[PDB]
């Protein structure tokens, strides 16, 4: 676009629920600026550029950023896991996360937010490892009927939030969206199972109708015989 | 690493699926038999009363 | 359309049951303006642009907005779930929603409305996850006769 004026003071407007890290290389002093404030670089200061993770499978180094967003958000990853029956099935999860900054005036705690070079990929891979480890000791049927509880117990512990003390990032919830077997043959087998369940329901209704018809026929026959006797 | 191990595990998971379907079918059959026996007993008692 | 006059004070008319967030980057003061009021930017203020979710399957980043509507509304999503009998069936739900602002003069509580970058997609995905989790442990027949 239009070239910037190199002689003008470089400035940046931090959004709401965001922070930046700048170090004054001349005066030897770092600072983290919070909130919607406007940050202006000194003659020697620099911006701490963050290279984060993004994408459907959460590839690394896919989103360079200047300010760190520390507000309630969520990122989604596609996790491929295997069950104790060796059935390959991929997941789609959503991790509600936010940064817990106890004191925004603390030079030590606030510096911890930028301590982890990539919180997105780190959290995604850690939670994926937990989920893969927990599921592998569970059969396919139990996971299918109880995937929510299994995943919630795997991601958290014995605990409502999965706090990461390296930077303060906490995962307050996990939301499983899709659990689909990778192979088509498993899908075909499950389709045959559901068709057999439908057949079972229809056969049950037919049997109930037949039993009711037999009962009514017997009652009518008995009444007819008694009436014949009276006649 | 080998594809043959993957094929064997796929056959194992398909056998597990078949096991689950057979279990559900057996449960349905048992429930149907129980209900049929109950209906038959009630019908016989009603015939005796008639 | 017709280009705006850059030298004119930028103004916006917030609708009824709506709010905007503006931060005065010079004087270092934020504010949330409620109701049908008219909002005029200062020389350094800015509008908090909201990128929300929309569409039949509720895709993200499909509706950029300037004001946040906090009145009784509803959004609809199409949820695909599976039963304990492994029968695949998709749903169509409608979520009646509204924002509860206890005090409109509170700088902290009112700032919480814009805390979530995307409330539509977040709520839709959370409720979809709940529904998918609960249904998967229920057979097809019981769900069919008792889905409500
Ligand atoms: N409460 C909510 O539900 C809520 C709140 C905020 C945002 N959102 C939206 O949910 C969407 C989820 O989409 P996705 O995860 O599939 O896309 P994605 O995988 O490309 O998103 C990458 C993740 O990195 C985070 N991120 C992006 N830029 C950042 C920065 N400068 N500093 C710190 N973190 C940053 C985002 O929150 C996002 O979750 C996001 O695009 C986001 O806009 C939801
Ligand atoms: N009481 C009611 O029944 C009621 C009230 C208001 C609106 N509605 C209408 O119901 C329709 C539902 O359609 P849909 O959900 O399939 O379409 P959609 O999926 O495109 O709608 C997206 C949702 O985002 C919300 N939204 C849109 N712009 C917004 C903004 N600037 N700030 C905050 N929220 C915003 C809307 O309420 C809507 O429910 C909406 O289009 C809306 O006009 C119903």
């Amino acid at each position: 676009l239009a070239p910037r004026n190199k002689t003008r003071v470089v400035s940046y407007r931090v959004p709401h629920n965001a922070a930046v890290q700048v170090y004054d290389y001349r005066e030897k002093r770092a600072r983290v600026v919070f909130g919607p404030e406007l940050v202006s670089l000194g003659p020697e200061e620099q911006f701490t550029v963050l290279s984060l993770s993004a994408g459907r499978p959460k590839r690394p180094h896919a989103r360079r950023a200047l300010c760190l967003l520390l507000g309630p958000d969520f990122f989604t990853d596609v996790i491929t896991i295997e069950t104790a029956d060796h059935a390959r099935l991929q997941l789609q999860l959503a991790y509600n996360w936010h940064f817990e900054v106890n004191d925004r005036k603390d030079p030590q705690e606030t510096a911890k937010l930028f301590s982890v070079p990539d919180f997105v990929g780190d959290a995604c891979k850690a939670i994926a490892s937990r989920v893969r480890g927990a599921v592998a000791s569970v059969t396919f049927d139990d996971f299918h009927k109880n995937s929510a509880r299994i995943i919630r117990t795997a991601v958290f512990g014995f605990r409502d939030q999965a706090v990461f003390p390296q930077n303060g990032l906490v995962v307050s919830s996990v939301d499983v969206q899709s659990v689909e077997p990778v192979d088509q043959r498993t899908r075909d087998a499950l389709q045959r199972s559901v068709q057999l369940a439908i057949e079972i329901t229809t056969n049950s209704q037919e049997a109930a109708a037949k039993h009711e018809a037999q009962r009514l026929e017997q009652e009518a026959r008995g009444r007819l015989e008694r009436q014949k006797i009276l006649d």
